[PDB]
This record gives C-alpha cells, sequence and structure tokens, in this order.
C-alpha cells in the first residue's frame, strides 16, 4: 500500500509563522510537524510515500527528509500549485498511486495513543472500501462529522455542518482502495471552493463501503491549526516524552522497530547526531537487546 502526506496549504491562521516556513515545518515540541504524520504511515507498514506541498515548500521537505533510504523507505515529492482541496491529493498522486490502495494523512494532524498501531495495521490490510477514523471533539462543526448507528455503521458524513449530527470528527487519516483516484476526479468544488475529502468519503458511503474506526477518549488527536493549538500540542508531546524514556515520532527509531533498517544502519544514522540528545537516543536504542 502506498501513502500520501498532504503537506501544503496557506497556513493563513498561523501568520506570520507561515510567511517563510511551511506550517508543516514548524515545531511540534522538538520535531518538525511533518515527522508526526510520516511516523503514522511508517507505523502502518507503509514504505512508499508521496509528500505533496506548495511550489515553494516542496523542496524544503525534500531537504529535510530526502528520498527515504536512511529510513529504509521511499519518499517522493510532488507540487500542488494551489490549495484547492484534500481530494487533489489523489489527482496529483495518480501516477504515484498506480493500481494500488493508498492512505492519506494530513500534514497538520497529530495522532497518539495506545492501541494505535493495531488499528493502523488493520486499516492498511483492508483491501476494499474506505476507512476513516472518528474522534469525539468539543466543536464538531469545525470538522467533517460522522454519524454512526449502534453497530458502528455509518449513517451520514458532512463537512463542517452547522447542526452536527454527532460529536465525532472525521480525523485526517484515511485509507482507500484504488477506486479513490476515479472518485476524486469526479467530485466538484464545495462552497469553500475545495475538492473535499468529505465528498470522496460520501462516494464510498453511497456504495455502503465507508467504514469508521472509533478512536476512543483515551486517544489524543490534536491539530496545529492555530497558534494556541500548536503550542498546546507541543506541550502535550513534551509531557509524554519527559516522563518516559521513549520518544514520539522518532523516524529513525520507527524505521528500526518496523525492520525497515538494521541495527548497523541505525548506528550509522546515530553517529553524525551524537553531538545531540537525539543521536544519543538513537545510539542507545541500537545497542539495546
Ligand atoms: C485544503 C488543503 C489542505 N492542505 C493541508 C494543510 C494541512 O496540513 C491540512 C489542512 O486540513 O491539509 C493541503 O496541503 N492542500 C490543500 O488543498
Ligand atoms: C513503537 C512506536 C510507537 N509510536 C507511537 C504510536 C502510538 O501513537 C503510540 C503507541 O504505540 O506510540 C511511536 O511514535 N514510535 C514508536 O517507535
Ligand atoms: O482543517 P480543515 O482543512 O478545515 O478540515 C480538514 O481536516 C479535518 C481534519 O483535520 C477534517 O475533519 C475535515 O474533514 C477536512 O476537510
Amino acid at each position: 500500500m502506498k501513502g500520501i502526506i498532504l503537506s501544503g496549504g496557506s497556513g493563513t491562521r498561523l501568520y506570520p509563522l507561515t510567511k517563510v516556513v511551511s506550517k508543516q515545518l514548524l515545531p511540534v515540541y522538538d520535531k518538525p510537524m511533518v515527522y508526526y504524520p510520516l511516523s503514522v504511515l511508517m507505523l502502518a507498514g507503509i514504505k512508499d510515500i508521496l509528500i505533496i506541498s506548495t511550489p515553494e515548500d516542496t523542496p524544503r521537505f525534500e531537504q529535510l527528509l530526502g528520498g527515504g533510504s536512511e529510513l529504509g523507505i521511499s519518499l517522493s515529492y510532488a507540487v500542488q500549485s494551489s490549495p484547492d482541496g484534500l481530494a487533489q491529493a489523489f489527482i496529483i498522486g495518480e501516477e504515484f498511486i498506480g493500481d494500488d490502495n493508498v492512505a492519506l494523512v494530513l500534514g497538520d494532524n497529530i495522532f497518539y495513543g495506545h492501541g494505535f498501531t493495531e488499528l493502523l495495521q488493520r486499516a492498511a490490510n483492508r483491501k476494499s472500501g474506505a476507512t476513516i477514523f472518528g474522534y469525539n471533539v468539543k466543536d464538531p462543526q469545525r470538522f467533517g462529522v460522522v454519524e454512526f448507528d449502534e453497530k458502528g455503521k455509518v449513517i451520514s458524513i458532512e463537512e463542517k455542518p452547522e447542526e452536527p449530527k454527532s460529536s465525532y470528527a472525521v480525523t485526517g487519516l484515511y485509507f482507500y482502495d484504488n477506486r479513490v483516484v476515479d472518485i476524486a476526479k469526479n467530485i466538484t468544488p464545495s462552497a469553500r471552493g475545495e475538492l473535499e475529502i468529505t465528498d470522496v468519503n460520501k462516494a464510498y458511503l453511497e456504495l455502503g463501503e465507508l467504514h469508521v474506526e472509533l478512536l476512543g477518549r483515551g486517544f489524543a488527536w490534536l491539530d496545529t491549526g492555530t497558534h494556541e493549538s500548536l503550542l498546546q500540542a507541543s506541550q502535550f508531546i513534551e509531557t509524554i516524552e519527559k516522563r518516559q524514556s521513549l520518544k514520539v515520532a522518532c523516524l529513525e527509531e520507527i524505521a528500526y522497530r518496523m525492520g525497515y533498517i538494521s541495527r548497523e544502519q541505525l548506528i550509522k544514522l546515530a553517529e553524525p547526531l551524537m553531538k545531540n540528545e537525539y543521536g544519543q537516543y538513537l545510539m542507545n536504542l541500537a545497542h539495546r537487546s
């Protein structure tokens, strides 16, 4: 399965932070934002990943992450000329996707919680339909909103409803079969002038093939869309990491844990970073039993 990170957008709300740095290059505690959605695709077992960003920012992401060989993965890059909707990911990424199933993750979403890798690996191994992830939120009218019955069957999905039918946001992580490319080609802009992911998901719902996994209250799903929310996400990750000996979204650790890279390869990544605590962490892991 392949994956796409949609890592463009204007980041207008974060001005002036996003005058000359991509929102997705801003820190979440100690790591560039994009590390977090990338780590989610890696943990799902996805090794062939396309990163989409603006004309100006795409080369900045390639500078940061390269082609992926350090991580035992393949990273490729494409440009989105204007932020005209999430569903454009599949249009820009058509040649990349080919005949394969594909997951999409949004650049500014931060997922963390127990039990998450099992849900990911389940979604990644589901060969048919669309899987979305719902999460109970305070202000559901800000988000795509999924309404489901007693058996978890989707009833409705609506983008930023004025009268939300549930408190469940449709978070920025989506797994699709190959039908998504033709679906994305056949939707039209909304009132926001965007080719909405919600409309991709409605196409699967028409077919009875939109499947929702619930991310329960013990899970954290944050986004970094405002100054206040970006600082709050940074604090959250800081708290988790301070207490534990383990890091969140340490890409090189994940590459090792997923078996994408060897112990020797991890040592070689740690060496030029021994001047800092991040390299020290990687070295310590490589030498653990
Ligand atoms: C609407 C839109 C969002 N984005 C990204 C920026 C944020 O990470 C997220 C916004 O939901 O998606 C794009 O890259 N292109 C777009 O067209
Ligand atoms: C195993 C591993 C999990 N995680 C995250 C995924 C889940 O949100 C949480 C529990 O697995 O920790 C990492 O960020 N790095 C790792 O190396
Ligand atoms: O934040 P945006 O771009 O308004 O909203 C976008 O991401 C949200 C998740 O972060 C989803 O709930 C929305 O369906 C999607 O259109």
